[PDB]
Parts: C-alpha cells; sequence; structure tokens
C-alpha cells in the first residue's frame, strides 16, 4: 500500500498549514475507492504517483490551505451541453485539485453517483467528496497513466490538469511559473520519498 511510504508524518510535513478540512485519513479513505492509485507499477512508480498527485495538489490548493478558488467567472461553459449548468451555481475551483467547470463537475458527479452538477458546493463542503473528486480527475482523465508509465511523465499530468493555461507558455509568464512550481513540488516530494522523479517534467 502507498501508505507504507506516505505516512501521516510525511503528509503533515508536506502540508503543515493545511486547512483542517483536509486530512490524511480522508485521502486514505477516498483512495480505497481507486485501488490502482499508488499501487500500479514498481515501488518507484507508486512513489512517483503519490509525489505527482500531491505535488500538483500543493500548487492548486496552496499547500491545502484553500478549499475554494480565491477571487474567481461562474465557470459555466454553455457550449458544453452534456452537463447542464444549474441556475445560480458556480463551478469555480474546489477541493485539492481545484476541480473546475460544469463539464468536470458533471462527469465527476455521474461517475461518483453524486449531485455535483446541481450542488457543486458539495466539493467544498464535504471532505470525502473533495478527495474523491481529486482522485476521480486523476484516474478518469488519466494523469494516472501518464505518471505510472515507463518512462514516467510528470509533464503529462500538468497538460491534463491545466495545460491550456500552464503549458507552452513563455518562460517566466504567470502560467509558466505555475507550471514550474508544480515541477518543484513534485521533485521535492520525490526527494522526501527517496525516488528519482524521471526526466519528463516540464511542458
Ligand atoms: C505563481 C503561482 O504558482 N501562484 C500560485 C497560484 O497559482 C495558486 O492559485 C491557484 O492557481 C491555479 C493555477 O496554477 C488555479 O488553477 C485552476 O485549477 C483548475 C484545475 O486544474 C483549472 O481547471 C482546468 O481548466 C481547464 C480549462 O482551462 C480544463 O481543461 C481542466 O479540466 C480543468 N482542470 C480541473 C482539475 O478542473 C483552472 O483553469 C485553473 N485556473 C487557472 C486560471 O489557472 C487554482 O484555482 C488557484 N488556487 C486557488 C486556491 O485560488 C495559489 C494557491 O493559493 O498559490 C500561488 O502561489
Amino acid at each position: 500500500s502507498w501508505t507504507s511510504f506516505v505516512t501521516p508524518a510525511v503528509f503533515e510535513g508536506w502540508f503543515p498549514n493545511r486547512n483542517p478540512f483536509y486530512t490524511y485519513d480522508g485521502l486514505v479513505s477516498a483512495s480505497n475507492g481507486y485501488p490502482e492509485f499508488g499501487t500500479t507499477g514498481s515501488l518507484d512508480d507508486q512513489k512517483r504517483e503519490l509525489a505527482a498527485f500531491l505535488g500538483n495538489i500543493n500548487q492548486a490548493s496552496g499547500g491545502l490551505q484553500f478549499i475554494q478558488e480565491q477571487n474567481p467567472s461562474d465557470y459555466c461553459d454553455t457550449s458544453s451541453t452534456q452537463y447542464p449548468c444549474a441556475a445560480g451555481k458556480q463551478y469555480y475551483g474546489r477541493g485539492p485539485i481545484q476541480l473546475s467547470w460544469n463539464y468536470n463537475y458533471g462527469e465527476a458527479g455521474a461517475d461518483l453517483g453524486l449531485d455535483l452538477l446541481n450542488n457543486p458546493d458539495l466539493v467544498a463542503q464535504d471532505s470525502t467528496v473533495a478527495w474523491r473528486t481529486a482522485l476521480w480527475f486523476w484516474m478518469k482523465r488519466d494523469c494516472h497513466g501518464a505518471i505510472t508509465a515507463s518512462p514516467p511523465s510528470f509533464s503529462g499530468t500538468i497538460r491534463i490538469i491545466n495545460g491550456g493555461l500552464e503549458c507552452n507558455q513563455p518562460a517566466g509568464s504567470i502560467g509558466n511559473m505555475q507550471m514550474e512550481n508544480r515541477v518543484t513540488y513534485y521533485t521535492q516530494f520525490c526527494q522526501t520519498l527517496g525516488v528519482d522523479p524521471g526526466t519528463d517534467l516540464r511542458c
């Protein structure tokens, strides 16, 4: 199990100022629903996956200090008709991975059997739902396959999570800096776990 290397102490050391809404046990419990997460490939692939998942979360949530996107648009894409926006509701970033947009809340809600399209706030109000949405995005959108492949691709996870705004950005631009911060956190977490991060890091 991945909890053998990401212990409560490792987690607390990485997120010392986390909002109390986010707990280690919450992540563990939610991960039980995605048995392949952190158990795919070699032990080093397992370590890289946890470092990549939590490194991306470190960037998105500000070290788990934030539950909701700070100073957000309502993120309702009217061209995305499969998952209809609910009147007055907003799909700004929520949870560890800052799940955004009606299309992600809708697909996640469908896969998780949750009322996320009509009640997106559940992601910021129920920590079990919050962790499940982060793991759901990671698995369903295939950040999992990107990082656990041989060779591993941390860059692939960034592309999938927020590539339009963070990848292929001029060096030093805000998007490029966010991208580099994800790489910095991933490599720092890999150092804690004693694993090589791989060479495919930036996008
Ligand atoms: C320089 C630096 O690193 N500053 C930090 C701030 O960046 C950080 O605030 C957080 O910033 C991130 C951007 O890195 C922002 O991210 C949002 O995240 C969601 C989810 O990844 C993105 O949604 C994706 O949208 C695309 C379409 O554009 C979809 O294709 C994709 O499916 C979506 N992904 C998911 C998982 O839903 C948003 O696009 C993205 N927003 C932007 C404009 O980039 C977070 O919301 C910010 N977090 C907070 C809490 O506001 C800040 C955190 O405290 O720390 C700074 O240091």
